[PDB]
């Protein structure tokens, strides 16, 4: 899984162990081994969330399934939760774009996840 | 809605009320309450479209549901104008990916739009 | 075309002529002329793939047709040897995300790829 998240939050602002808490509560939540969660965490962006440049957040999670009504739902109140713990930002002031990739799109390893057709 | 804007044109060059031009604007043109609208812009970025570093723009605009043919269009026109005007980048170098989201795959306030 | 490339390799490790290669390549690769191609490469990331933030990228490239099974695992052979000898980013620290798009939800010169039908 891919997890970005793009905040006018500054960077000193971002607490140490922060792409560690996001790797290991992704991993849990998804149910996917760690070796395979990418986090990457843009601060100081330029930024507003219906007209107001108070703290908020622009955020994407990639999985190849595990992506669906309930687990989204429970995406949300994990990442929500820790970007208002750690970043300080109001999950009202938070979006999460989710996509379920299909594995013959997504490249990784001079290849594709689809390996079992030509 | 959601509308990013990647541009190699440098920060000083933003105008001050640009982002709060866009989320008007995108207010307007989708029929969205502007509370809702956000907009991200991100400056001096290392980019070229068509092998040239001219100006240029790489956007995406992410909606849940008013995204089609002719609004599509009809938020290309909006969209390259005021990047024209504002920015002072050609249309013919401006990219926009128009995204339909399914209510359930667009998180917010601890849930989800579903 | 579009191709976008975030990484946690430092802007000095970029080389002259980078952008320009992959537009070449990429051209090369999709059949679609150079023209059309649009590159953008984001180093300095804070990011981390399984946990480590040793040299990763997170990719992806959108294109009108020419997107597919085969078509993605050559052109992830051809983006991960790009990134390894130009940026020294190993091939298994890679994602990129493939788009095939509907040329109705890309908007170009004021209008979209979509000029069939109003
Ligand atoms: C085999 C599927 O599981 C995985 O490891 C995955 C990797 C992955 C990489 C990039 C991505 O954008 C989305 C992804 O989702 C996954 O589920
Ligand atoms: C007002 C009802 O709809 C909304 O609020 C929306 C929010 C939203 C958030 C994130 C996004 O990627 C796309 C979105 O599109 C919308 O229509
Ligand atoms: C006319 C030949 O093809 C094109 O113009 C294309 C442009 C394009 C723009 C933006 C994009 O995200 C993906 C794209 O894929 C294409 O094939």
């Amino acid at each position: 899984p891919m997890f970005i998240v793009n905040t006018n939050v500054p960077r000193a602002s971002v607490p140490d162990g922060f792409l560690s808490e996001l790797t290991q509560q992704l991993a849990q939540a998804t149910g996917k081994p760690p070796q395979y969660i990418a986090v990457h965490v843009v601060p100081d962006q330029l930024m507003a969330f219906g007209g107001s440049s108070e703290p908020c957040a622009l955020c994407s999670l990639h999985s190849i399934g595990k992506i669906g009504g309930a687990q989204n739902r429970s995406y949300s109140k994990l990442l929500c939760g820790l970007l208002a713990e750690r970043l300080r930002i109001s999950p009202d002031r938070v979006y999460i774009n989710y996509y379920d990739m299909n594995a013959a799109n997504v490249g990784w390893n001079n290849s594709t996840f689809a390996l079992e057709h030509h």
